């Protein structure tokens, strides 16, 4: 899994995340927005966060 800061496409003054990619295609992740959707981000909107370690 990828994890990324993340902005919305159609807002926004404030990098929101990082969040765990549900799934990565060409130019964009699906990133968790709320409890119940997530959004197609395209990578410009996107910063890549070192991934967390388990415990």
């Amino acid at each position: 899994t990828h994890w990324y800061y993340f902005k919305l496409p159609g807002l926004s003054r404030q990098w929101k995340g990082p969040q765990e990619a549900l799934q990565e295609a060409a130019g964009a992740a699906l990133i968790p927005v709320s409890a119940s959707s997530a959004q197609w981000i395209p990578w410009r909107l996107l910063k890549r966060a070192a991934c967390p370690r388990p415990v």
